[PDB]
Formats: C-alpha cells, structure tokens, sequence
C-alpha cells in the first residue's frame, strides 16, 4: 500500500493532525484530553511506507483528585474522584458547612472551589429582657452556647411574661425571640351578696395575687373559690355566692349524676347552687318509667310536672322509680 488511511480514535485523545489519509513520512500525535492521562505519555507515529499505522498502546485514564471522602462530622457525596466528577458536602446536625458545598475535579486533578471542613454552631451569650431575670442558663462552648442549647427567663415580682421564657440557639447564631416583662396591676375584687372576699392588705395588687372568695350558710359560690390577677389586667374570675334550695320533696328517688339516689338522703341539707337531678316520671300508656331533669337555680328548682311524689302512707301504687325503664 502507498498511504495509511485515517488513524483510529482512542478513548479519551485527539490526534494531530488528523486527516483522511497520510503520505509515508508524515507524522501524527495522539495526545490525552485534558483531564486525562496516560502511561508513557504522548505517542508520536509517521506513516510508513506500508501504509499500516503501527500499534498504539495510549490507554488515557482520567486524573483523580485526592482522596475526599471523610469530612470529619460531615458526609461527602460521590462516586468517584476522577477529573470530570463533582462531590458534595453535608455537615452533620449541630455542625455548620465552613466552605463550599460543592467541588470539582478539575482538568489540573485539584479540587476546586477546595474542600470545606464542618464547625460547630455557636451562639453568644443572650441578653435578659429589661424587667427579666435569668432563671436556667448555663454556657456548653466556653463563653457560648451549642445548637439546640436554652435559656430560661422569670420575671420579676410583679411582672407578667408575654411570650416563651425559654429561647434557643439556632443555625443562625442568635437565640429565638426573646419574651416582655410589664408590670401589670388588678382592680380590687368585688364583695359578693351573701358572702365575703379576702385579699392581702396592700395599696394596690399586682400580676398572680390572689383573692378567695366565701359565701354565707345557704349560698355557696357559682365560681372558683381561689382568683388571681391575669397578665391581661383583669381577674382570673368574679363568681357569686348563688342560693342554696330547700329539698323540693320530702321522698324520692332521683338520677343524680348518672346514679341513683335517694334525694332526702343525697341532699339533706338542701341542693346546692347548679345540682342537676332526673325525677322519674310515670308513662301510664306503655306502663312504664321516663325522667325529666331539674336544676337548682339561685334558690329555685322546679320539679318536672309529670312527677307525683306517693305519700309512703300510699304503699298500694308504685313509684315511677320503681317501674321498668321504657
Ligand atoms: C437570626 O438571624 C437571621 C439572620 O440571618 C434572621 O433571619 C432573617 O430574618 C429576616 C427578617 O425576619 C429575613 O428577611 C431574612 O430572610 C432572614 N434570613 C435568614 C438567613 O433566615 C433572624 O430573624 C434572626 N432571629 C432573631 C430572633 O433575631
Ligand atoms: C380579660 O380581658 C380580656 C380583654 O378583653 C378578655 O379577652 C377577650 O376574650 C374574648 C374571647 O374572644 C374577646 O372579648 C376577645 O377576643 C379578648 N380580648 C383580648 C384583648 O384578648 C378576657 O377574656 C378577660 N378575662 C376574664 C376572666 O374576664
Ligand atoms: C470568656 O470571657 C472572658 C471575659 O469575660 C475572657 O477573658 C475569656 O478569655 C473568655 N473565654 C473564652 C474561652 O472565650
Ligand atoms: C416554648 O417553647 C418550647 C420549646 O420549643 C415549647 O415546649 C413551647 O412551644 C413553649 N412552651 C410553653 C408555651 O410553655
């Protein structure tokens, strides 16, 4: 043969300079990509005068950056370290990316942007609201705090909280939003009829002082007997001393939360201010028995009309009590 014909492409090369066929004595050079490297380096052949381009051993394998694969509290994701390849990087909870999150092989076989390394977020020392004091609060990092660490803020007498005590370090390196310490003050308590309040004997009450509250023989309270002075500057609550009722029957037999009992007995001294009870009311058709609510209220209940209280004199007829449930 008289030329050789074109050279054949390996993997990861160009050659120069490349035409369709060659006249013996003219030379080609394969060489590696950028980013690729081979053993022996660059293979320079001339065409003979065969026209048979001889055997190229070039194998190009791609350049590898230095082993990246332990970022110390931290996690790299990769395949490989070869020249077109990019890895990433994590930090683990508590650790802060000082660096770029990602990098590349390059064509040089160095890793760029260059690899970070994972530090530990801090936060400062927090400040104390103006009327706050620091009740829990310990530093994890010297003078600092560690992620996720708190602090607890108290008021100060007489003061009410508005927002979370506690704050947080964040990712950030500032704490969560910090809480408002007013002063916030009461009215004094009114005296309910029938019944008295007591408070403690100061010129004026403040945030979480109490007041308690009593009623007369015959009245108890509709409310809770203990009151305090909210954060919104009115009272926890105001109840009144309501009246009792006389026991509206002299026998009967009554649902009184959610059981039987015998009213004369349950209630001898009379029904409070609120009791609910369920008399039991004959069905004269279907021959059997039913109940009907009343409640005391301020003094009054008023039994259900259907009832019929039998003097125990009458022990021929039957209670409604005592009749099958319809
Ligand atoms: C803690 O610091 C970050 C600053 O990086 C604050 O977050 C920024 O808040 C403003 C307004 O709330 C936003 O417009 C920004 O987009 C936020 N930036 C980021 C990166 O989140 C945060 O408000 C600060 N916390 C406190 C309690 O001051
Ligand atoms: C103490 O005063 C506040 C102020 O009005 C009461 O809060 C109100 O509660 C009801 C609930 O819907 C509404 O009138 C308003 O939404 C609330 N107002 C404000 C400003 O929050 C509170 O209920 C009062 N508490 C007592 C025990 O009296
Ligand atoms: C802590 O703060 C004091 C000043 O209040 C300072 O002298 C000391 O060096 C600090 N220590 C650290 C570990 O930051
Ligand atoms: C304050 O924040 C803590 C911690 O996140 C959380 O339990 C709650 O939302 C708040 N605690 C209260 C309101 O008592």
């Amino acid at each position: 043969g008289r030329t050789c014909p074109k050279p054949d492409d390996l993997p990861f090369s160009t050659v120069v300079p490349l035409k369709t066929f060659y006249e013996p004595g003219e030379e080609i050079t394969y060489s590696c990509k950028p980013g690729y490297v081979s053993r022996g380096g660059m293979r320079k052949f001339i065409c003979p005068l065969t026209g048979l381009w001889p055997i190229n051993t070039l194998k190009c394998t791609p350049r590898v950056c230095p082993f990246a694969g332990i970022l110390e509290n931290g996690a790299v994701r990769y395949t490989t370290f070869e020249y077109p390849n990019t890895i990433s990087f994590s930090c683990n909870t508590g650790f802060y990316l000082n660096g770029a999150d990602s990098a590349k092989c390059t064509e040089e076989g160095k890793w760029s942007p260059e690899l970070p390394v994972c530090a530990p977020i801090i936060c400062p020392p927090p400040s104390i609201p103006t009327f706050a004091t620091l009740r829990v609060y310990k530093p994890s990092a010297g003078n600092n705090s560690l992620y996720r660490d708190t602090a607890v803020f108290e008021c100060l007498p007489q003061h009410a909280m508005f927002g979370n005590d506690t704050i947080t370090c964040t990712t950030h390196g500032n704490w969560t939003k910090l809480p408002e310490c007013r002063e916030v003050k009461c009215p004094f308590p009114s005296r309910p009829d029938n019944g008295f309040v007591n408070y403690p004997a100061k010129p004026t009450l403040y945030y979480k002082d109490k007041a308690t509250f009593g009623c007369h023989d015959g009245y108890s309270l509709d409310g809770p007997e203990e009151i305090e002075c909210t954060k919104l500057g009115n009272w926890s609550a105001m109840p009144s001393c309501k009246a009792s009722c006389k026991v509206p029957v002299k026998k009967a037999t009554v649902v009184y939360q959610g059981e039987r009992v015998k009213i004369q007995e349950k209630f001898k001294n009379g029904m409070l201010h609120g009791d609910k009870v369920s008399f039991f009311c004959k069905n004269k058709e279907k021959k059997c028995s039913y109940t009907e609510d009343a409640q005391c209220i301020d003094g009054t209940i008023e039994v259900p009309k259907c009832f019929k209280e039998h003097s125990s004199l009458a022990f021929w007829k039957t209670d409604a009590s005592d009749v099958k449930p319809c």
